[PDB]
């Protein structure tokens, strides 16, 4: 009691920097991820394809002990009073900027197997995201399936997928089947599948951080509007860091087209876009105010909490004063929605008592 | 049974057909925008340029009689029981996709010119935008002042801008500037400007009303972020037809950036995002619910209601039916503020008599 214990929805490992060089077969090696540090600058590589420059101050700010010693990972939670924790990956989420399937299958093949094995085996507080090919469905099906044997309950898909690949089209109908057979849930984080630094004026930072969402609203739209959620009732999404609040003013905006524009509407729902949302349409937030608006005063009742450790758009390592600030004054049973009830209806780990 | 007068923030007047024809220089009044309805299809011609084909419901998306005859709209305002109502172009719109400085800035001033002259003079319940150039800063601020001088209340500008004049860039600080003196409100209305992105696979009807909301997120991250604002704390700023319950998700969204990415961002402000949108940032609905836990749940007073006649997406001709199922056991101090006081704020109309 002398905690608020929590469950995050999202946070990140930060992969050993041989995971592909060591497991890959030699003539995919070279063309995995790896990096170069030199100057104040790491620059990521991919299949021939710089993707990425940072300043090492930044690089090495996301990167506190605990996000490569999975044994001090462990005592960071409980200092900061979280139980349960998703994690996505850091390198491995490249592979959805990926051309080629083949080298974006074995690299996903290989992250999954040293995620499992070597991770999520020191404990069950740690629920990992399996990655399945953004490129074909064949490789994300079998992929998926392979995962959910290993015991994985979740797959992580990039907000952006590959050109001709929305996620309103057909070719994702055999994931979202296999997925809802599987109970899996389908965890979309967003910033991945497309570059991030979209725009280079005055407010840059600001604006480049508010253009992840649109891929985020695109997707649900997608999912909502093609009826993919509504042919699959069992099928649970999970938009991650994206905030919330948008979520409600996204069911509104589907519904008004769904309403008035009725006769140009195709394929029609079983429901309205809104009810889909409100079921199977879960979103996380790490400070945001208004996740606790969108639960009291929108009726969207599927917001759950996540420290996004270790980035610097997460709570650490201040996750105690600012999920203080967030319910100070907040009904007792929205809090635990939001940071405990939510999280261990899509995840399943050891119970903490709801009694303490 | 009894209806309740309300203000409305969004609506539109269709233009005479012959409208730049009749008023245009020979090397220009041939390139201004021309709509076709014929054989179930609306065509639009801009500068030599098909702007738009769409299909056309000749059963079920056929047009109040109030649009074709401006003395039946007034009529629908009484019937609805609306006082107050801003007014937007129809074909007008499309001078914000011009490439060409000069048709732009002359179709602009025939356009301020007729709406004052021959649409206004009708009721001083009808609250004109006038259009200033997407194009040219020294053009926007010359027809922003004429238009002041005329008595002009709010310019409209293009929620997508011209590349190269995103609303973050300096070229747009005069504007501002004489808006602010002007005391002028700008009004950015969605689903305007060169059309960024075409969903075509299904649920495109759903996907297409939910990807003109980001031009609109974009637009208020812009001028958030950049200073505009900031620098202009006089200047206030409608988004009108995006609905409302972003608006305060885009708040937490833009302060988790600038206190978790503080190192990258530029410039500064002399107070959060999230301040400057709840002080000068103003956001219009039709149907939406989440408009009112906006106000009641999220500290956002911005908000207005709009009747968008005659659209589909607009509440005519149930407007009072709308508005009773909207505010149904809701603070009516909260349906004064988004019905009327937020609009008497922005706008002024002749008082409206009082009733008992
Ligand atoms: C492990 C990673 C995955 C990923 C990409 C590389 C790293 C890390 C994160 C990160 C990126 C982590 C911040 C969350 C998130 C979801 C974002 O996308 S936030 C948006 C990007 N923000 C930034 O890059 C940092 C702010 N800087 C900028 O916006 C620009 O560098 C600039 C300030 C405009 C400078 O440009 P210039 O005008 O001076 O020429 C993830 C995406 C994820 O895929
Ligand atoms: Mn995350
Ligand atoms: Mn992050
Ligand atoms: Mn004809
Ligand atoms: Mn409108
Ligand atoms: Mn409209």
């Amino acid at each position: 009691m002398e905690k608020l214990w929590l469950n995050s929805a999202d946070s990140h490992v930060l992969e050993p920097d041989d995971l592909w060089e060591r497991a890959l077969p030699a003539a995919l090696r070279d063309r995995a991820p790896r990096c170069v540090r030199d100057n104040g600058r790491e620059t990521v590589y991919v299949d021939g394809q710089v993707v990425r420059r940072d300043p090492l101050d930044f690089a090495d700010a996301m990167r506190p002990p605990g996000a490569l010693d999975h044994h001090i990972r462990l005592k960071d939670l409980d200092d900061q009073g979280i139980w349960g924790e998703v994690v996505f990956p850091s390198r491995g989420l490249w592979t959805a900027v990926m051309t080629d399937p083949v080298l974006a299958r074995e690299c996903i093949k290989v992250y999954n197997d040293w995620l499992k094995s070597d991770f999520l085996s020191l404990s069950p507080r740690l629920v990992g995201a399996a990655m399945v090919s953004m490129l074909d469905t064949d490789d994300a099906v079998a992929e998926l399936r392979r995962a959910a044997d290993l015991g994985y309950q979740t797959v992580f898909l990039a907000a952006t997928p590959p050109p001709g690949r929305e996620f309103n089209m057909d070719v994702w109908e055999p994931l979202w089947a296999a997925a809802e057979e599987a109970g899996m849930t389908v965890s979309i984080h967003i910033g991945t599948g497309a570059d991030t630094v979209v725009a280079r004026g005055p407010g840059g930072a600001v604006i480049n951080y508010v253009e992840t969402l649109f891929p985020a609203q695109r997707a649900v739209a997608q999912l909502v509007a093609s009826g993919a959620l509504d042919r699959h009732p069992g099928l649970r999404v999970l938009i991650a860091e994206a905030g919330c609040a948008w979520v409600p003013a996204l069911a509104d905006r589907m519904d008004e087209a769904y309403r008035q524009h009725g006769m140009f509407v195709r394929p029609k729902l079983s429901m309205l876009p809104g009810e889909l949302v409100r079921r199977q349409v879960y979103a996380s937030f790490q400070h945001d105010e208004t996740a606790i608006g969108a639960v009291t005063a929108m009726n969207y009742t599927n917001v759950l909490w996540g420290s996004d450790y270790p980035h610097l758009e997460g709570t650490f390592p201040r996750t105690q004063e600012v999920v203080t600030e967030l319910f100070a004054g907040v009904d007792p049973e929205v809090r635990d929605l939001i940071t405990r009830r939510n999280f261990t209806d899509l995840f399943t780990v050891p119970a903490l008592p709801a009694t303490v």
